[PDB]
């Protein structure tokens, strides 16, 4: 027997102590070997209630990333609080390993197996792990990027689709590549998609939407203004921070002749607003080279227009720049108890 609680966890990485990139460097010093024989425990006819939009794992992870993005990235200068703050701006080797989050003996964590769970609620096929799966810290608005795909059918995940300001996860059952290059403007590049593998993922989410308003139509729009970092596809490439116009993904016709390669416009750029909220940072001018990076779109984030609780349609625009979401889209499956 058990009891809902919340300790604090540690981490676990196969990081390795000679390396140089900044997530094995603060894994080796701030982790602990992942277990090499970890045993998964099966709980014959239990049902537990979980809860993702209520977790604790989301808030700890969060405080770990922060932690490692302010231990390795090295902006020549931070404009945060009103204070200025200088330092030196080497270039760093950046890519994310997979973290192992783990309990103190006393506590256990219990995961859940229903292939359709949402998020909230019974799940009948539980486990209990010592660790969490590696997950790798991927920082990224609109979409989720290398993360684990849903085992069924695609899942909307949601605290309360009924408030529009409630962000939507859209887990997809099928990942599809985003190829994003600056080869040898240095700030210029682009990403490509395979518009066929994009447009039949992008229907199959409409219609799961449609489950869920009821058989309305479903309209994709554009951001509707905000930062650069929420109204593009922000993420990080190698270092260098990747700026992407999505509006060709988003493209409500195509759900004729789009059948192709699409590619979106992308800048690298130097000054940004941080994720953690501290202000803004500058950094260097990009790394020669044919910088590249190949990811899976494992999910998407969505946000609902408001106000059309009259009409015929229901309008979604990519969303995020809670980076808790990120970390919620792979923590869905897991909570803490305690032992008795
Ligand atoms: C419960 O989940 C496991 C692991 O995901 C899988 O074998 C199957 O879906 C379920 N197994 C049983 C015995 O219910
Ligand atoms: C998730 O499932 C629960 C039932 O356990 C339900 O109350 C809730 O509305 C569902 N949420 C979504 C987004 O489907
Ligand atoms: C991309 O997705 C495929 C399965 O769809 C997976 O086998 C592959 O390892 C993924 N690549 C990365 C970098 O996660
Ligand atoms: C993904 O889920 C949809 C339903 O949401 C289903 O129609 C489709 O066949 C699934 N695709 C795969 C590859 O599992
Ligand atoms: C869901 O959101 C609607 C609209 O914002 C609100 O009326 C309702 O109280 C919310 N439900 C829950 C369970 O929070
Ligand atoms: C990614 O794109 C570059 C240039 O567009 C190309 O050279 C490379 O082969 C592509 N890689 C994959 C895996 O599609
Ligand atoms: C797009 O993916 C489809 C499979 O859905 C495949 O027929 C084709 O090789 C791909 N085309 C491009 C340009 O990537
Ligand atoms: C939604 O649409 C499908 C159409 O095939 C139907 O089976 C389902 O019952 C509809 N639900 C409502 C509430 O209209
Ligand atoms: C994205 O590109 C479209 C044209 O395809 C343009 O109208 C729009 O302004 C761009 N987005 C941003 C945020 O600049
Ligand atoms: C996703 O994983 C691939 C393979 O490990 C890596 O090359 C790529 O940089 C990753 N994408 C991001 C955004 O970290």
């Amino acid at each position: 027997v058990w009891k809902d609680a919340d300790t604090t966890l540690f981490c676990a990485s196969d990081a390795k102590a000679y390396e140089t990139e900044v997530h094995n460097v603060w894994a080796t010093h701030a982790c602990v070997p992942t277990d090499p024989n970890p045993q998964e425990i099966h709980l014959e006819n239990v049902t537990e209630n979980f809860n993702m939009w209520k977790n604790n794992m989301v808030e700890q992870m969060h405080e770990d990333i922060i932690s490692l993005w302010d231990q390795s990235l090295q902006p020549c200068v931070k404009l945060t609080g009103g204070s200025v703050i200088k330092q030196a701006c080497p270039k760093i080797s950046f890519d994310p390993i997979p973290i192992h989050y783990c309990t103190p003996a006393g506590y256990v964590i219990l995961k859940c197996n229903d292939k359709n769970f949402n998020g909230t609620g019974p799940c009948k096929n539980v486990s209990s792990v010592q660790c969490t799966h590696g997950i790798k810290p991927v920082v990224s608005t609109q979409l989720l990027l290398n993360g684990s795909l849903a085992e069924e059918e695609i899942i909307i995940r949601s605290e309360n689709l009924t408030n529009n300001a409630k962000t939507i996860i859209v887990h997809l059952n099928k990942s599809v590549e985003i190829n994003c290059t600056r080869p040898s403007d240095i700030r210029k590049a682009y990403c490509e998609i395979n518009g066929t593998k994009w447009n039949k993922v992008l229907k199959q989410v409409t219609e799961k939407l449609k489950e869920h308003f009821n058989n309305k139509t479903i309209i994709f729009q554009p951001p509707s203004g905000g930062d650069l970092e929420i109204t593009m596809h922000s993420f990080n490439c190698r270092g260098e921070f990747f700026y992407c116009n999505t509006t060709q993904l988003f493209n409500n016709t195509c759900i004729k002749g789009c059948n192709g390669t699409i590619t979106l416009p992308c800048k690298i750029k130097q000054i940004i607003n941080m994720w953690q909220g501290t202000g803004q940072a500058m950094y260097a001018p990009p790394i020669d080279g044919k910088i590249n990076c190949v990811s899976n779109i494992t999910g998407i984030l969505l946000t609902r227009d408001g106000g059309a609780n009259n009409t015929s349609n229901e309008t979604f625009r990519p969303g995020g720049g809670d980076m808790r979401d990120n970390w919620r889209s792979e923590l869905y499956k897991y909570k803490v108890v305690q032992i008795e």
